């Protein structure tokens, strides 16, 4: 059973695709303004519900890294399926399966578009409860880190201590193959983020091989930036983004 | 499945202080039994383990996690504990980063923590490009013996079983946040030229834990299978003289 208002987004429209990926925990309610704004402008548009999310934490708690990356697998071919030339958006662990992808296959994508990537957590608690033999099933939730005011995140409530090995995985395998992203890269990155680390933002910027890339910084936003008083801006500098690339 | 010869654990029972010693990926315990046996002739509890789907097959390596290879060295930890009062642990490569991951992990529970070439950061997007992918081979080439010392062999697996690949760079991830936390003494073993780890791995170590008593030791004389290699005895005899010491 998917909680309402969790279901994904399939939208087909003309031979340039975006794949849009939410975030750990998180579900395709945090990116839905953004992929029907692409969807809006006559793009194809896959956002994906990830294994376990959008369910029960239960279902979450026991899924995986590689579920994860076969999920983005699996709507990579969907799009190749309807279209020529396809971008990737995501936000969070979202972004880090972004930059993941883009170093995976490194000439698939014209364009890439992470915003906050989780690619390092920098977390001492967080990394004590990867592999913890006494620790509980669940933490209190990740969600709604968002600057504007009466905004809510459709997110599980609580953290699946179980899946928390897995994110951090995804973080470290796509910092690794940064390097192999050649594509184009729009890397938009929260000033001020109080769950995922600004540094992730220049990390990212110094670190790929793309000779076409820039830094976007948001003044207005925390993490929940595609939910955010930014979440215009990030559509706006999308869609040039991709009529360029 | 059958062990393969050379490949089994070392259990000794000695006095009250105990060293958990932990083999790294692709390898078995021989290539941790030179420096096991000196701490056990010592007369210190040992526990040498064999990871989960090391020195059996490659395809049972496949089928092995990171959850198997942590909870085979909190096993190991229990095992020490049942018999011992005091801990420390030492470990090659993925079982340095195992090493530093149980300091981390339990942080009041080691005396001291000598970790050698420990793989936190391998720094390969070949390797890495392999974790996910969906059109990988099943095995790759071996990566086992890095070896200065001429003629020296190691008991390794000829092949890299590829499913395995994402669950090394989780633990060397897990271990490097860990890293504020490690508040033991630390003795830190890098080798001055490694083919397999990068030695700039020790330097991260150094910098990144909370230890207030702590070396590194740079090894001038051997590659990546430091434990096998000229500097041996080494690292032997400067582990037990930390081990009295601590
Ligand atoms: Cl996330
Ligand atoms: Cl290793």
């Amino acid at each position: 059973q998917v909680l309402p208002g969790a279901e994904p987004l399939y939208s087909v429209g003309s031979r340039i695709g975006v794949l849009v990926s939410h975030g750990f925990t998180g579900s395709p309610q945090s990116m839905r303004f953004l992929a029907e704004g692409f969807a809006r402008a006559g793009y194809t548009v896959a956002t994906p519900r990830l294994t376990g999310h959008g369910t029960t934490p239960a279902e979450m708690a026991a899924s995986t890294a590689s579920d994860w990356t076969a999920d983005i697998v699996a709507a990579m071919r969907w799009l190749e399926e309807r279209c020529d030339v396809l971008f990737m958006t995501g936000l969070s662990m979202g972004g880090a399966l972004t930059v993941w992808a883009a170093g995976q296959f490194p000439e698939r994508f014209a364009g890439i578009m992470p915003i906050n990537a989780a690619l390092r957590m920098e977390s001492p608690d967080l990394a004590a409860l990867a592999f913890n033999p006494d620790a509980p099933a669940e933490l209190p939730g990740i969600g709604s880190d968002i600057k504007a005011e009466g905004v809510k995140e459709l997110a599980y409530p609580v953290t699946p201590v179980p899946a928390i090995k897995h994110l951090i995985t995804i973080g470290a395998v796509a910092e690794m193959l940064l390097p192999r992203v050649k594509c184009p890269a729009l890397i938009i990155q929260s000033r001020e983020d109080h769950v995922v680390p600004p540094h992730n933002g220049e990390l990212i910027y110094n670190g790929i091989g793309s000779t076409e890339k820039e830094l976007l910084w948001l003044e207005n936003s925390y993490h929940v930036a595609t939910l955010d008083n930014d979440k215009e801006l990030i559509l706006e500098r999308s869609l040039a983004f991709i009529r360029k690339h």
